[PDB]
DNA sequence: TTTTTTTT
């Protein structure tokens, strides 16, 4: 009596499993009677307890199979195929819509019955970020627009200033909010090439700490990143398809994603300055350090650097119409939950404390 | 019963699907009821809704097979094999009739019953393009007819210029018309020594931001590309078929295609100048800016860099003589529409709006 | 009759074996008569003598199989798939309890009656360690927390002190305790690429004896590791994911582990100094050397380097509540076993002997 | 009722096809009815229409095969094995026989129906070259059979005479006639080894101007290269095998190819001239360059540079009995196919004009 | 009937044949009748003639098989599998005990009836080596024990002396006796990575002729090696695990083997001298030289190079009780053989002859 | 067979 490969593939679709080993490992767990399944009884992993009962019968047969890896290979290929179909057909708006659904699914789990996330801690993060710069949530919408529109030769925002001024914290939150990857340009010119190959089929990329020259003027270590980025003008323009690469692999050719670049305050040629649509300078604020010192759950749980903290900020501050028709359904049930559990007085007390440099919770 | 690999390959042929994962995914969609199919109901994707009903039955049999990737591989290979036999045996003129049939089949969709964009906008593009430089449209025909009739030096162009001067947009439009690839050769000798190999069965090639070591009198970003391209004489000359590099796949030796160099305003040795049909020496013009600033619909839709933007100009300016007889059936019939949809006052008014720096539309 | 692949997969899981040849070679041993198996009779290897009697029947048929390596490969994949599942789903604290349970299992054999250690010698090692620094056991707890919490920019401790002052000894013990890798960054920048690849999915890392520059007056040889560390800030900070690499294998994206830097008495740029959480100064002290030269079994058995000794220190010193919940049952039993076998007076006698520089035992 | 693997191999042998995708692509076309096959109707391509009618029956069965690429791989293997077996046996005349045919095949297209080569201006170059130096058809015939005989010590030619005396041009033209490559010597000795490796299995090789010391006062670039050359007594005299080397690969040994050294009016130690069959001195003579200045089409169409111009000279001067014994038939076809076009008188007309310095044609 | 894969695997185990091709070739020789087989008849190779008659029947079927290399692969895998088990499980004493059995098996053949060696001449080897240093036999026993215990710090021995003073001769015999590798550390610092890579999994290592600074003060050449050893302290002390690399392979980690260092009499940095357990001085001695002139058979048969000679010395000189217990039975038989073959009278005259510098034998 | 090594 044979294995249903169809049931296996369906699990890999429903749980969007990218890895043969991950798929293999988790399907094996279903061989034990879900009846007795300690993990299900303790509700610890949705990708398991949502499925164990349905897949149990098939898993017992799969446990005996001699073909196992081949069964998994066909499954993962199907998920990969689905991604390429999507990537070659979705609008960037629809792509962003899908990412928001993924994050909302995580939020529903985080604050769910399992409930491990304290939404009080998470909302403190929103206050801190809204405090960091003026008009914060409006600036986020402007970033989201230009990432969606992907307007050629107006594609990159420059984050600049002194150290410990939060630029990477915001960048990491933005990069979790979208999809994307960090990349490092501060490399010898031969090394860059498999490296920039990583950007294949990503939605954002972030370049870090790109080293200027003559920086000792500023007590900055001079280095390559800026002079390398000069040679990348074609990629930054996004004005025509570039070629990308991997080991043992042929190239793929595509427009290069949009993104963000971070800078200690080196000088830059204006020939390059022309190629950024916008620039933001970050500057230190004594009271924020005090606040974090009092409130280290903000750091220890990484809340301030999470895309989930940005998403909550947007849900709080933006109109419902700023979200696509499909997700407005879920935006509705989230806006109410925040309000139902943070009266404006609560958030005011928080945002007050942040500005005061007081420990946020009291 | 059992999968018809024949029907698979017929889909792959008729959709020209070169990609095994793309093909795998696309064909798997057909497993569901076409009579239900929401994509067919939307008429969302041509390469779906044309075919779903026909392949539905075969896809259900495919949906349970265990050979799935192997089935796709054979089918895809006939696509490549056809493409390569065709590449070898067809005249470059016949190739253009093929390429032009392709673009017409897209235009057939773009202004199909969906009216998915308004042709007024694309024609505002034609005005914004043709107005750029003397006799603009004619240059397209001259360039194209060089790309068929290959001759030494009479194979390559310099698009020299300053910042913000259209050369890239021109080039991008030309490539999206013709089919081909772009390249960077500011990148070093070894990278160049592989990347020259991109030319397999391509009709045309273009080069990007190519910087020469001089030009600090114009403070240019400066580099090796001048020396490299100068040194890349066989590829330039095309006087014999040359090796084209590949990784883990069959390399080949072919006539190196014709193409264009874009470069900034470097100093150039007169011998290095003595290599072309012609230089085109790009310059800025003021009205363009103000037009676009109003006409911002152009760029989210990427009209002015599209290939089909050119073809509308070409249709606009050229006599019916300027086309092959097989396409003349389509071309003439299609050329009718422009009068139905534009009195010439429209085009006049648009180009005047362009000239006056207004939003092109009124 | 036929081979049970399932029993092989069980054995691989039960022994947690990863190497296909180790698994193969092991399984083959069961083919001989269990009732005459000299290894079983001699009770030498538990991974043999627990299992031969059970597996014997299937091992005879395996010994005849024409397919032996494919059977083993599927079994190894099952074990590796478990590691993958764990790496994604477990918390850092859970990983640490798994490691502790494995070490506790290793301890239970060594100090079993069928074991081979002397618990008095292994306890003697603890006395030497608790003299090596002030409040040694508290420092271990504070370090363990630091690695479990993994707080960005607060992730690395610096060990410095003259040569022959125990820093490498202590790192090797913590490294065995947690699992991890040592790394050497006194390299040219190219090879350093693959060297940092070794960190992949490790819990800790230890950078070994990085070399500063200048200080021939310090009488330290100069090198370049510290200039390299100053580049690698991003890897220390753990703020954002980064891409690791292996020979002939694709780039792997993860956040980089927390860890330790060890260093002789070089000067350190304030930048790197600001980037370490804590600095521990080791010093050479005579009575340790004199005691150690009288207590050489401490060296001979590697007692002083080995993580088992640190775990024993925590069991002795720390409250039971400081251990994760489920292991408290086992930890309580070990505390009782230690108390059964050592008075406080024995431990006090040992520490006083160490202070006197006499041999620890008396 | 089954695919004959045999017939597929035959077609691969007759096409001498070395590519599995091409062979796949080609053979699939035979599946349609040969009876109406429009390529068979149009008769554009004999490599199709010769075969379709025979293969059609088998091609239908092939088009239904699920194994197609495997059939085709075996077919290409056969042709590669065939070429390898043959390649191990060649006389140098069989080499020259094979390498001749390429030019004829190309001419059969260049001046064929595609006809993009003007045979007149091509023959104008042939006439032009005739007066560069004495009796050049015999000079080349004497040179060339020496390259077949390859008799030790009797294998190398030296060009002398001042800048702009034509030696670079004629050398490169002969290199085109022959294949092979040229090499430098003007390097510190270690560099030479991999460059010498280029000679591996070349039919012929060349050496560029030797930067001869004993050129200083002559104001020629001057230094080691002549003394470097003097150290390679062995290779040139070509009695015995020698080692050769390449980047990233192990050594090989061969009898080094025969060849040419090309030089200006330097010094020469007798030690080196002792190694030569023939000195030739080159004179700049004004009617040559001034005719070219009056005939510069030769430069653009690369005519005099071309190896086909050299073979054309031989074809038109030399007696049929001198060419490769069987191919003489084909040579007579080409002679006839040219004789009808050009008399001695028109060729002599050209010769008069060049000798007078007048532009070649009238 | 069919190939028994088991009988092949049994041959591979008993010949300990590690290489698939060697296993393949060996087994095919059994095709022919052992009854006539000249290799059997002449007793040329025990790995043949001990086995031909048993394996003959299976070899006949093997020679018709179509799977031949597959059978060899699984057979060889069994051999490798046995090593991997043994490497991780055995004690250093058992490893040496196994190594002794192998050498004794050779001696059983070598001094057998077919045995081509003279036990008399090989006993001259023992006489010469027992002359080379005071208490030679005791030195060997202490060295071996030191390797077996592998006590950290106390791991390494230093040989010093003039050229042609014997240090390499003794290193070579020790290295054969134990198994191990010779390494060169006079390299530049970069290449050292792969050189140390050779130490992977060895039992001993020998470092060859490490050159010091400034030994030109007594005509010695000079180089890096001593400075490099002043780097690698932990490799010598052997307290801590270290990473090791091979070309194209990911690093592995282990304790670095114990071993020997050899040098001419440079000065030694006392940092390095503190590493070594013991220094042995080699000094040239005329009577050894003069005796060696008249005992050429020692050199010509490489007697004094070989581990076999040392094992004979240990058998003669050490008590039976002094070996690991499983070997002691064989020792008694070899003791009995040797005491029959020589009176103390004869042996002591030979030592006297070496002191005479006369030929050993009379 | 590339990529790693080797080349540099
Ligand atoms: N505006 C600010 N004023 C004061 N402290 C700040 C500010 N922004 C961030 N911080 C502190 O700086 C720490 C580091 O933040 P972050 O990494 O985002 O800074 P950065 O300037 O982007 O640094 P880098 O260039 O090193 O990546 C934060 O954890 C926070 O404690
Ligand atoms: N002729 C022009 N005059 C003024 N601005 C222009 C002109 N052509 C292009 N630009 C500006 O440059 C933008 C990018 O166009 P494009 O890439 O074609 O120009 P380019 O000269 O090739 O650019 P680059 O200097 O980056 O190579 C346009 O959207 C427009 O804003
Ligand atoms: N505090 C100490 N006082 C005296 N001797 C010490 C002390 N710590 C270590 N030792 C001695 O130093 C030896 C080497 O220890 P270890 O390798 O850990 O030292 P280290 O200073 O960290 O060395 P390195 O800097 O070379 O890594 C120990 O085996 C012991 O003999
Ligand atoms: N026989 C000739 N008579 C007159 N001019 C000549 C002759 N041959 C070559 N030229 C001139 O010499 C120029 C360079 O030709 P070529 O490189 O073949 O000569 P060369 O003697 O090898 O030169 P050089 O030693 O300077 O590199 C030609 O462009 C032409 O102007
Ligand atoms: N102690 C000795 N007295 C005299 N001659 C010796 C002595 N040892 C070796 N020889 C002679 O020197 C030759 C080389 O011996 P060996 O290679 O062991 O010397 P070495 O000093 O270790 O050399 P190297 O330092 O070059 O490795 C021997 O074959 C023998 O002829």
């Amino acid at each position: 009596k044979q294995v249903s490969w169809k049931l296996v593939t369906e699990y890999a679709m429903e749980t969007k499993c990218d890895d043969v080993l991950l798929l293999l490992g988790m399907y094996l767990e279903f061989q034990y009677s879900f009846e007795m399944c300690l993990k299900c009884i303790k509700k610890e992993q949705p990708s398991h307890y949502k499925y164990h009962e349905k897949h149990y019968a098939n898993a017992a047969i799969f446990a005996d199979s001699k073909n196992q890896k081949t069964i998994c290979q066909q499954a993962v290929d199907t998920v990969l195929a689905k991604k390429r179909v999507d990537s070659l057909q979705l609008t960037r708006e629809q792509m962003l819509t899908n990412r928001f659904n993924d994050l909302l699914d995580r939020m529903d789990i985080m604050f769910g019955s399992t409930g491990s996330a304290d939404i009080e801690e998470w909302m403190a993060g929103v206050a801190w970020l809204h405090c960091l710069l003026p008009k914060m949530d409006s600036v986020v919408y402007d970033f989201l627009k230009c990432m969606v529109y992907n307007i050629p030769k107006k594609r990159y925002w420059l984050f600049k200033g002194p150290i410990d001024s939060g630029k990477t914290t915001l960048a990491a939150a933005l990069l979790e909010l979208c999809g994307g990857k960090a990349l490092n340009v501060n490399l010898p010119l031969d090394r860059l090439n498999f490296e920039l190959g990583v950007a294949i089929d990503q939605f954002l990329v972030v370049f870090e700490d790109v080293k200027g020259t003559g920086g000792e003027s500023r007590d900055l270590p001079s280095g390559q990143g800026i002079n390398n980025l000069d040679n990348l003008r074609d990629y930054l323009d996004g004005s025509v398809k570039v070629n990308l690469e991997k080991k043992h692999l042929n190239k793929r050719t595509q427009i290069f994603p949009p993104g963000i670049v971070t800078m200690n305050e080196y000088s830059v040629p204006k020939t390059l300055q022309a190629r950024f649509v916008k620039q933001i300078d970050f500057r230190p604020k004594d009271y924020l350090k005090h606040c974090l010192e009092r409130s280290e759950f903000l750091l220890e749980k990484r809340i301030i650097q999470s895309g989930i903290a940005l998403l909550l900020m947007l849900i709080w501050y933006r109109p419902v119409a700023e979200f696509a028709q499909s997700i407005q359904s879920r935006i509705v049930e989230w806006k109410e939950r925040l309000d139902k559990e943070f009266s404006l007085s609560v958030y005011q007390k928080m945002k007050f404390n942040v500005a005061m440099g007081i420990g946020v919770l009291d």
